[PDB]
């Protein structure tokens, strides 16, 4: 359950 995924948000 994720409304927003990122491969990379670092």
């Amino acid at each position: 359950d994720r409304v927003y995924i990122h491969p990379f948000h670092l």
